């Protein structure tokens, strides 16, 4: 892909520059030229790139420097070599320096500009292919990698999204039920989630959704989703079959879905079982993940699965000779693997922009 | 019930012990003679009865003294003007003074004699009458309170069970589901749970359920439940045909139900609901409760009820024009409404045994 | 002080307008007349006036009207009986209809106008009186009750300062302390604090305190004070020669004072105890309190004490036979308490602009 | 020291363990002959070895196996290559077989062997030193390495106590402050303090320490400490001129030190920072450390320091000119570093009893 912008730099935006360094591609395929938020102090920017409360200490070199010397404070991040601008925030997004810096793709992670024609302006800055870490609307295009990413066509999207941490966990456990030919007539799920930056320390002013401004980690706090009804956008066979929503109860980071559905023909548990497991090896690799020992919210932080099949909890929890009514259980660490696929669409796209292949 | 002794004097035997107490029955109606736990300073009990982290301050006058005077430190508890005596635990129960403190009708609340035979120890004591405040194994009869508390007989019935809090919780629900004629053919439950006693607070040892010694204010804990499963003993009419699961959360008490089933003929959430609104202000009164406000958990915390039906939680999250799959909502304080069904069972039971009805 | 508005609707705001009315005052002696944020829904308000995740329940009756009939959504708040009017929140004070809604006695609560000629534009919005809820700079007055409240000067002090809550805990230790004759030379002290509205949930912006950005309940994080310091303005006889820090600690209400300090002649832990029980019987009576039981954080809450003693833990830990050298520790409330006094101190300068004695 | 066993197998046992695994050491230098706690299920310990919740996953290879082939359960740890042998569990240790199994050092990790006749029912079962993994009693000789490790005489002392974790976080502070020649004339301590596996959930049983019962997780509990009385017996320069208290906090690992010292000559804080600071890149090298960034407790998690000196929390919050009374504030993980401590007495030891030295 190589020349990327970034906007906002807060947790997505900060986990997703940390994936594409982690994954060795900073300057032989990937090129951040800048990065964007409310200041350009950078060494705030190195504080918050080496220590994270959740998930540790960054293992690499960060260091600060001034673009010219009439500055006043440190201006770029200088990250195992390489030099990263820091730009001044702004309110709309055309008044970006895009096409002055040189960025071609740049990465959304305010939250601001989720309306397709907002996150638009950031083409009018000169600016090229927009991908929108988040649940766009007003006619983006919506990729799922490993599910629907293959849609992509160079000349058509241009401001796409990535969906959301939950669609991209519920996507490939539907996926596999549909292809191997179980089927859902019709489904519903719950999502047992991770507090996230929109809640409140104390209770609060939320005065959209009156629950979720209520003190974040002293309860558990019944909530909406859009995931499943996105679903059938990225699966077009489902529309309208499936819907949810979510608890958030006060744990820092990962998540796990809850899947109840009828299936399309007679089956079992066991065979379900075993068709997920072996997607695992198979043609949803690195995606779908599976695990057969007892483990618990903190043992998959950091894992770059998209989502990751419980094996004991669905099977000690379907009722026995049961042939339709099945539920299914998957993890998954909603800043880590999210923020994967982030950069994983990003350079499937830039290939196929004929942007050099891997 | 008049003659009451209480075993185990923590958590729910404390929980127990306060509800007859603010529902105004302690010298008039019921009659607590003596508690028992691991030790009988009973001043160490005054202070764990007057201060509470959950649920606050005891309203009532606290006070301590000797049986007689050759003791060493006060043992009997002095409640707003009555006299209880603290008993020392004991590794068999069959070495209880029931008989001779005078004691008829015992609540088990220790964890420790959960099967029958065990739990009959009291009667040898000289004790007349268990209850167990737990599901209990061995063919000991299972009550819940506005279900079937009907079919306890006098004669029959020795040693009993109140079953579990999530059984007291889900239990009502779907009897008012089978009984307006709705049905279950087939039906899952998760329930988010808040950790109990038994977890530990860092990584602990937990050799029979190894997921439980997780650092439990740190994770998502996935763990099972029979509490569908006993349904069916308490609604006979629905046996094989529940299941479910529980996830252990961080909070410190309340807990929710979340229920999954597929009707018997048709309707929609619309009469469902109504139902069940109704059925709180019918026969089913101050057992099942409705809200339609946006409360979150800590909204529920000293709410006496067994079940709380969340009304807009329930509409907002169904498919549209569904017949048949249904999803519902409900709510609950793990340890105070169970407390009280526990005292309104020994009521019950008391009048019963023509001990004097109310 | 009749005529009251309230500026900024949260936790102070709202703990402050629930004091008077618990007090009983609302329409005999005190009379909100509006208050304002953002917005005038005041159905929110009312949801977020009878539902608390800390202090529990109001035990009031709340409903909502509107004042003229063509304006969309209801904007007066009808508490026990009394009618608030909500009022549109204002990116400059001087643009409040004080004069005009009647308002004389005002209420700064937003935490944005700190700064004295800020804070006066109330005044010129036809507002008479005004204090800060929190500690103020640029020449305001500061006054701590039963401390030194008797300075004030109806003539003299317009915009005045409640101080801030460490600083109304710490104040009244060190006051009997130089009373009694005991004398500090030199203090230096620590406060364990629990978390609050300006932290974050998650890794957060801070780029003033950079410390402060960090995941609010999962960390110790140290941070500075001034309370120490404005305790030299409230008793002037010990300017330069107090400090110290604090910690903020994963914990939603209360918090507490560790004193260290070097007395001026001779003494004993054992006198400077007694002295501070009597001062809670006599003159700091209501202000300052004491307990000898073994407590915990939990069982502060709601306590309307501006600071409390505890005995036992001072005694336990202090060197024998010390002379000079001493430690003190005292709990409080940080919401509930600092909101009373508020309600004092607009009631003393009150009836001191002889708006009426009491 | 080659011949190494464990006595009770968590948290410090198994940290303990796992440094001498990451020092590169099991199977060159120190020989791990077998563990034992209170069961023999080796794959239950592989599970609780690469699993937790606060330090992460164990990076190396954990496998298991039998002893013998008529065992029912595998019975032994094969870590790394090397195998294990998981023994069972004795209510007294003299009846472990320490001289059969070829074990010369133990290390005690139970808690309920300190009194020194206890634990060295060890040396009669065979074992041939004991080092006690906290602060013993009854003439046990206490050892703070860095601080008086050299004073360890082969032929006096057999059963030894490595004292506690805040010992070991105070003791290096004081240390240098006596031998640069500030000195404390006096001194008083607080630590701010994670919990531990001797704190209960939910309020729970604690009839010697009853603030300790109380709710973990909710609540700030005031609590005694023996820390700073020990420093006298490891520089018997400071006897009786120190003490201090404790505060439990909601942070599962890592805590702090304050410590408030008056000091022997006229010095500045200048002076004194410099010293440590100094100290820290000679003879207190690996000991002590030191930081000057905005750190929060996430930081030093897994931190194999005694103590971690910081520099701005300190410099930034003392009295200016001031030349006696002053604080000082310092990081440790409890579990990490006092368990590297642990295997470095050990060795040098082991080096001493002319077991070779390194
Ligand atoms: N954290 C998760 O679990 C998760 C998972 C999937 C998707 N998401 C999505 O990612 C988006 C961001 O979430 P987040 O939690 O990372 O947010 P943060 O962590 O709340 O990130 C927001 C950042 O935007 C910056 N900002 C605000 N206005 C700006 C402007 N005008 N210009 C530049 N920067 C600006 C802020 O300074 C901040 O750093 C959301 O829209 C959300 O839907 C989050
Ligand atoms: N609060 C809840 O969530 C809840 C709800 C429904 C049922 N229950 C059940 O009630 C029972 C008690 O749970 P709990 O939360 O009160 O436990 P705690 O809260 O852990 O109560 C246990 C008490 O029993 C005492 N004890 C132990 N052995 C004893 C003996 N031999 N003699 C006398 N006293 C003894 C202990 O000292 C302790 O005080 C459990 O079986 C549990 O399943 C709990
Ligand atoms: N609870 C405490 O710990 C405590 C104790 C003593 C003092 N204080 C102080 O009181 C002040 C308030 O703190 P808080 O905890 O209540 O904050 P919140 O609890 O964060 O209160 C802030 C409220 O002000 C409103 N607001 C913001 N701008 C406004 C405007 N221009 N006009 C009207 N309303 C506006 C916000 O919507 C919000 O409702 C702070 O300055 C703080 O220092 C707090
Ligand atoms: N965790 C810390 O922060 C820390 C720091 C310094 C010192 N310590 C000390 O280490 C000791 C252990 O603390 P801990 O937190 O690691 O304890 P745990 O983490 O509570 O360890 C105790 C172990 O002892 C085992 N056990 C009990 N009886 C036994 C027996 N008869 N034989 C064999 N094993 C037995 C248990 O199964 C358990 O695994 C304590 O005495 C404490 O003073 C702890």
């Amino acid at each position: 892909t190589i020349k990327v912008g970034i906007n906002g730099f807060g947790r997505i935006g900060r986990m997703v520059f940390q994936a594409l360094c982690d994954d060795g591609l900073l300057g032989n395929e990937i090129d951040v030229v800048a990065v964007v938020d409310m200041n350009t102090d950078a060494r705030y920017f190195a504080y918050q790139m080496k220590y994270d409360s959740v998930h540790g200490k960054f293992k690499h070199s960060v260091s600060t420097t001034k673009s010219k010397p009439s500055v006043a404070k440190d201006d770029t991040l200088v990250v195992n070599g390489h030099r990263i601008l820091c730009v001044k925030a702004q309110r709309n997004p055309a008044d970006l320096p895009w096409g002055k810096l040189g960025v071609e793709y740049v990465i959304e992670s305010t939250g601001l500009f989720t309306v397709k024609s907002a996150a638009e302006g950031h083409l009018r800055g000169g600016a090229r292919k927009v991908v929108i870490s988040a649940p766009a609307s007003g006619g983006a295009k919506t990729f799922v990698m490993g599910v629907n990413h293959n849609n992509y066509n160079p000349r058509e999207q241009h401001v796409v999204s990535n969906a959301s941490c939950t669609t991209n966990c519920l996507a490939p456990l539907v996926h596999v039920l549909v292809k191997e030919g179980f089927g859902i007539s019709t489904g519903l799920m719950t999502t047992v989630h991770s507090y996230t930056a929109t809640q409140k320390t104390v209770d609060g002013v939320s005065v959209k959704d009156w629950r979720g401004g209520r003190a974040a980690a002293l309860n558990i706090i019944p909530s909406t989703t859009g995931a499943a009804k996105a679903v059938g956008m990225v699966i077009p066979s489902t529309q309208g079959k499936l819907t949810g929503m979510a608890f958030r109860v006060p744990t820092a980071d990962v998540s796990v879905v809850d899947l109840t559905f009828i299936a399309t023909r007679d089956t079992s548990i066991k065979e379900i079982d075993a068709a997920l497991k072996r997607a695992s090896k198979t043609y949803m690799k690195n995606i779908l993940g599976y695990t057969d020992e007892e483990l618990v919210s903190a043992d998959f932080i950091s894992d770059s699965r998209s989502s990751i099949y419980d094996s004991k909890a669905t099977l000690q929890n379907n009722l026995p000779n049961e042939r339709r009514f099945f539920k299914i259980v998957s993890w998954y660490d909603n800043e880590w693997g999210y923020s994967h696929r982030v950069v994983d669409l990003v350079r499937h796209m830039a290939a196929r922009d004929r942007a050099a292949k891997l």
